[PDB]
C-alpha cells in the first residue's frame, strides 16, 4: 500500500468503504428515520467527493426506499418526473429553440456595441440584468434564458483574439473550462439566486414562509403586503450583488493583483477598443435583417415569459383564476410552445403558389421552426434523475420522520442570547439549505421558530424574516438549487471548483443580512425589538 | 403544378385543417366526453399519418387536460414515468452495457461456428441467433448489429467467384441469395421481438394499459407468466417462416428449379471459404473478465426477474412485505453495480504478487455516462406516458361508456370469428403506421368493447396486442425493413410479394396456440369472472 496507490485509486476506496463506515448509524437506533439518515449521510459523501456520477448518484433512491419499507416502489419513480420538472426541461427546450437560429448571436453583437467591449465592463452589465430580470421571474427559467447570450458573448471574445473558452487537450472527459468561462457562468447562476430574494412573488420560498406566518398568526399587526416586503428587502439584495460581483472579479481575474497574470490579459484586451470598435459594427451589419424564423421565435418566448408573469401575481386576478375547474400550472405554456415550434413553419414561400403570380417554388417540405433531431442530443437528460432526486428525498423525509426529528432538535436553542440565536438560526438554516429543497427546509424550520418565538417572549418576525431569505443562499453543490445544476450541465463544471468560489457569497450574505436586518428593519417596522400585545395574547392561550 | 403542391405539402395541410374540421363535435355536443372524444380524434389521425413528430404529439394532453375539466397538471405529469417504463429504460441500459465490450459478437460467433457451414445451415443459424437476441433488445439494433457479418460473407464468396451478390449489368438489382438472408434477418427481429415483455415497446404498451384499466384482475401479467404464454408460439412460427424463405428464393423442394444448382455449388465448394472468413472474423481475443462480469449481471438480473412472486416458494417480495417492490429495484440496482465495479483488478498487484506492471491512472469502470447519453432513446418516455395518460383521461371522463355501448350490436356473432376479426384489422391497421401507435389507439376501446359483452377481456387483448408487431409488407411498416431495404436496395415489390408467407403464418398460429395452449395457461378465458361482472355491474 504506497502512497501512490491511494494518489491513483481513492475514489474506489470511498465507494467501497463508506457505506460499511456508516452502517452503525442505522444498526444503533431503531427508528425508520436513522434509516432515512444514513441514505442520506452516505449520499451526501458521493455527492461531494464525486466518486460516481452525480446523475447515477441520484439513482440510488428508488434502490433504496423500498428496501427499506419507507415508502413503496410505485410512488417513488412517479415522484420523480414531477410538474416543476417538465417546466424545468421544457424551458431549457426553448432555449435551444432559441439557438438553432443565430438570435443569440445577435442579441449578443447588440448588447456589446452598447457595452463598450471591455471584458469587466460585460460582466457587471449581465450580473445586474440577469438580477432584475429574476426579481419578478422563477430562478431556472431566468438561467436558462441567459445561458445561450453568455456563451455567444463568449464566443465574440475568442473570436477578437482576448481569450480562450477552454484549456488546450479518458478522451470521454469533457474539456476543463477556463478562469473568465468561470466566472461568467458561476456569476449569472449567483445573480438569479440571489435576486430572486427581492420580491414577494420572485420565487417560491417566499411564498412558501408568508404563507405559514399568516396561517399561523392572523389578526397581526405587521403585515407582508407586497410594497412593505420589497421596501425591507430590496436594499440589502443590491449589496449582496455589488460585493458579489466584486469577489468574483478578485477571484478568478486578478483584480486587486496587478502582477498577476489574469490582469494583464485584460490590460491587453482593453487596449484595443478603438479598432474592436469598428470591427463589432462591421460584423454586426454582416448579418442580415431579422428572418421571418427569428421574428416568431421571438414572439413565441415573449408569450411564454407573459405567461408566467401573470399567473396569480398577487396585486390582480390573471388566467389562473378564471379556470378554476382545475389547478392548472406553469407547465402548461411551457408545453404549448415547444409543440407550437414544431407545428410552425419557417418560410412562407409556399404562398408563391397561390399568390404573387408563382416564382421559385420550393420544391421540398418546408422546415419547421426545430427538430427533434437538435433536441436529443443537445438536451442533458441525465438533469431528469438529478432533479428528480431532491423531489424524492424531500418526500422520503417528510414520511419517514427525519424531519419532525430535526424540527424537535432545533428546540435546545433557548438558552442562548438573543443576537447569538439570530447568528445560529442563519448558519443552521444555511448548512441544511446546503444539501435539500428549499422548501423543504422552509416548512421544517419555520414553524418551530414561530412556536419557539412564542415560548420565550419575542417578536416572531426577528427571528422568522432572516431565516427565511437565508434558506435561498445556496452556492456551493450542484444539487443545491436548480440554477447551479444548469449551469453545471451546460458548461461542464467541476464540484471541486463551484464550491472553492462558493466561499465568498456564504460570508457576504450572512454578514450583511445580520447588520442590515438588525439595523435596518427596526426601521421598516418600529415595533420589532419589543414584544407586542398579540403576541402575549397567543403566548397566553398556547 | 396543382397536384405537386399537394404532394410536397401534405403534412402542413394535415395538421393545419384537421382541428378546425374535427371541431363541431366537441361544438354541437355539451358533455366532456365529448371533449375527450375529439382530443382522442385529433391524436390518432396526428399518429396515423405521422403528419407530426411520434413524441412531439404524445406531448399534447400536458396542455389539453387542464384547459379542459380532465385532471390537473400535476396528476398528469404524474401519470409519465411509471414503474414499468423505468423498468424498460433500465433494460435498455443493460443491453447498452452488453453491447459494449462486444458480448453480442462473441454469442453469435459462436452459435454459427457450432452450427453448420453450409449455405442452409448458415441461413438456420443467422435466424436463430437473431431471434434469441432479439428477445432482449430493440429489434433495430439487432437488425444493424447482425448485418455486417453476412456482408463480409457475401463479400468473400463473390470475390473467389462462387455466388454473385448482384445481377450482371440506378441501383443494381439484387439477386435471390441476397435477398433471402437479408429478408430472414429482418423477420426473425420482428418475430422474436414478440416473446418478452423488455423485446419490444408494444408489449410494455398492452400490458401496462390493461394494468392501469383493471387493477383487482385476478389474472396477471407478470414477467414469467407472459414469457410461458408466448414462446412455443414464437418457436413454431419462427421456424415455419425459415422453411418458407427456402422453398421460395432456394427452391428446397424443387430438385432442378434453377435455384437449386447454386446451393450445390456452394455446399461443393466454398464452404470451406465461409468456414475461414467465419474463424478468421472470431478473432475478438480470449474471454475477458469485463465480459464475464457484465454477463454475471445479467444472468443475475433475469434470475431476479423470475423470483419475485412464485407459485412453488415465498421468494423476496414476501420477506420485504411492508411495500410494493415490483421489478425496479433489480434493474436500476444493476445498472448503478455497472458503475460501481472495476474491469480490470489489476491493481491488485500493488498489494502482493507483483507480476506486472501496474496501473498508471484511475481503471475504468463497465460502462460510461457518454455511452448511455448517446445511444438511449429519450424520446420512448413521452411517447409510452402519452399512450398511458390518454388511457387514463378516456377512463375517467366517462368517453369509455359510450364507446362500449356502440359497439353491443356484435354480441350476436359466435367467439371465434370475433377473434378471428380483431387480429385482421390489427394486422391490416399495423401495415401502415407504428406498432405502439396502433395499439394506443385499439387496446382500450377493445377493453371496453369486452365489458360490454360477455367476453373476458384477456382473450382479445392478448392476441390483438401481439397481432400488432407483425409487420413485414413494407418498409414504411417498421425501421428494420426500412434498414434492410437501405443496406441491400430491395425494392418494394419483391418485399411485398415475400412477406405473404409470415402473414399466413402467423394468423394461423395465433389462431390455434391462442385457443388451444392459454387455457393450459389461463384456465379460465372460456368463462365469464365474477370480477368482471362486477366491472361491467359499476359501468
Ligand atoms: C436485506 C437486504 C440487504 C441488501 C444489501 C445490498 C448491498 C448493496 C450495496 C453494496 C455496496 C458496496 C458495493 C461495493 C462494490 C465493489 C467496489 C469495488 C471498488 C474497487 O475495487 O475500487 C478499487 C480499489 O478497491 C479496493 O481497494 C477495495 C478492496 C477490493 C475490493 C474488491 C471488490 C470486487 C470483488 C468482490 C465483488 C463483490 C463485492 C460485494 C458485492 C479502485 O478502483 P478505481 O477507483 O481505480 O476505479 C473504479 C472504477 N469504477
Ligand atoms: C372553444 C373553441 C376551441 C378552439 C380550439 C382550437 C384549436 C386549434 C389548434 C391549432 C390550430 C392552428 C394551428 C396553427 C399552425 C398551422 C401550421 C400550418 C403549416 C403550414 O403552413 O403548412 C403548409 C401549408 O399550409 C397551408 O396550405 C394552409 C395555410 C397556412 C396558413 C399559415 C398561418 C400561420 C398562422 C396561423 C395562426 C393560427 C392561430 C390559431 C387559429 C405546408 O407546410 P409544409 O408541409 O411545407 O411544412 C410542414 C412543417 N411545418
Ligand atoms: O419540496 S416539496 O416536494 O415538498 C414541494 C411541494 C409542493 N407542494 C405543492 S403545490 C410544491 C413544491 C415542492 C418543491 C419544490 C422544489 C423542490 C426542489 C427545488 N430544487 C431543487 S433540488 C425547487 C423547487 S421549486 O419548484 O419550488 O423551486
Ligand atoms: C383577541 C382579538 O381578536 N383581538 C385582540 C384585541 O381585542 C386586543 O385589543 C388587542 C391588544 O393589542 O389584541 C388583539
Ligand atoms: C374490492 C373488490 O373489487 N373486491 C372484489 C370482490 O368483490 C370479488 O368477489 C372478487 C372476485 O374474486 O374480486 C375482488
Amino acid at each position: 500500500k504506497c502512497s501512490n496507490f491511494f494518489a491513483n485509486h481513492w475514489k474506489g476506496l470511498v465507494v467501497f468503504l463508506v457505506p460499511l463506515l456508516c452502517l452503525p448509524v442505522m444498526l444503533l437506533n431503531e427508528g425508520a428515520e436513522f434509516r432515512c439518515m444514513y441514505l442520506l449521510l452516505v449520499m451526501a459523501i458521493f455527492w461531494v467527493t464525486e466518486a460516481l456520477p452525480l446523475y447515477v448518484t441520484s439513482m440510488i433512491p428508488i434502490v433504496a426506499f423500498p428496501i427499506m419499507g419507507i415508502m413503496s416502489s410505485d410512488q417513488t419513480c412517479r415522484l420523480y418526473f414531477k410538474d416543476t420538472l417538465v417546466m424545468f426541461m421544457g424551458g431549457i427546450m426553448v432555449a435551444l429553440a432559441v439557438e438553432y437560429c443565430n438570435l443569440h448571436k445577435r442579441l449578443a453583437l447588440r448588447v456589446i456595441q452598447i457595452v463598450g467591449c471591455s471584458p469587466r465592463r460585460l460582466h457587471f452589465g449581465l450580473i445586474m440584468v440577469t438580477m432584475f430580470l429574476s426579481m419578478w421571474i422563477s430562478n431556472a427559467a431566468c438561467t436558462a434564458m441567459m445561458c445561450p447570450i453568455i456563451q455567444a458573448v463568449l464566443e465574440e471574445l475568442q473570436a477578437q483574439g482576448v481569450c480562450k473558452i477552454n484549456h488546450e487537450p479518458n478522451e470521454d472527459e469533457p474539456p476543463y473550462p477556463t478562469k473568465i468561462t468561470l466566472c461568467y457562468y458561476l456569476g449569472i447562476a449567483y445573480a438569479s439566486s440571489l435576486g430572486g430574494c427581492g420580491t414577494i412573488i420572485g420565487t417560491a420560498t417566499n411564498l412558501t414562509f408568508k404563507g405559514i406566518y399568516e396561517a399561523r398568526f392572523k389578526n397581526s399587526t405587521e403585515q407582508m403586503d407586497f410594497p412593505t416586503f420589497m421596501f425591507y428587502s430590496v436594499p440589502s439584495m443590491l449589496v449582496y450583488t455589488l460585493l458579489t460581483f466584486v469577489f468574483l472579479q478578485w477571484h478568478f481575474m486578478g483584480l486587486w493583483r496587478p502582477k498577476s497574470k489574469e490582469a494583464q490579459e485584460v490590460q491587453r484586451g482593453r487596449e484595443g477598443a478603438d479598432v474592436a470598435k469598428k470591427v463589432i459594427d462591421q460584423r454586426y451589419k454582416d448579418l442580415g435583417p431579422m428572418s421571418i424564423h427569428e421574428i416568431q421565435v421571438m414572439i413565441l418566448f415573449i408569450f411564454m415569459v407573459v405567461m408566467y408573469f401573470t399567473r396569480k401575481p398577487g396585486i390582480f386576478l390573471g388566467w389562473a383564476d378564471l379556470l378554476n375547474s382545475k389547478d392548472i400550472r406553469n407547465s402548461m405554456p411551457t408545453i404549448f410552445v415547444v409543440v407550437m415550434c414544431f407545428m410552425l413553419p419557417a418560410n412562407y414561400a409556399f404562398l408563391r403558389y397561390c399568390t404573387r403570380r408563382g416564382g421559385p417554388v420550393p420544391t421540398g417540405p418546408t422546415p419547421s421552426l426545430i427538430t427533434w433531431k437538435f433536441i436529443q442530443t443537445k438536451v442533458p437528460w441525465g438533469l431528469v434523475f438529478l432533479l428528480g432526486g431532491g423531489f424524492a428525498l424531500a418526500e422520503g423525509s417528510k414520511q419517514s420522520g427525519m424531519a419532525k426529528l430535526i424540527g424537535n432538535a432545533l428546540i435546545g436553542l433557548k438558552v442562548l442570547p438573543n443576537s447569538v440565536l439570530l447568528l445560529v438560526v442563519i448558519l443552521v438554516a444555511v448548512f441544511l439549505t446546503a444539501f435539500s429543497s428549499n422548501v423543504a427546509i422552509a416548512n421544517i424550520i419555520i414553524p418551530v421558530l414561530a412556536e419557539m418565538s412564542l415560548a420565550i417572549e419575542i417578536h416572531p418576525l426577528y427571528l422568522i424574516l432572516p431565516a427565511g431569505l437565508a434558506c435561498s443562499m445556496a452556492f456551493h453543490l450542484p444539487v443545491s438549487t436548480p440554477p447551479n445544476a444548469l449551469v453545471a450541465g451546460y458548461a461542464n463544471i467541476r464540484t471541486k471548483d463551484m464550491a472553492i468560489a462558493g466561499i465568498g457569497p456564504t460570508i457576504i450574505t450572512i454578514i450583511t443580512l445580520f447588520v442590515f436586518c438588525q439595523t435596518w428593519g427596526l426601521v421598516v417596522y418600529p415595533n420589532l425589538n419589543s414584544f407586542p400585545e398579540w403576541a402575549q395574547i397567543y403566548a397566553a392561550a398556547a
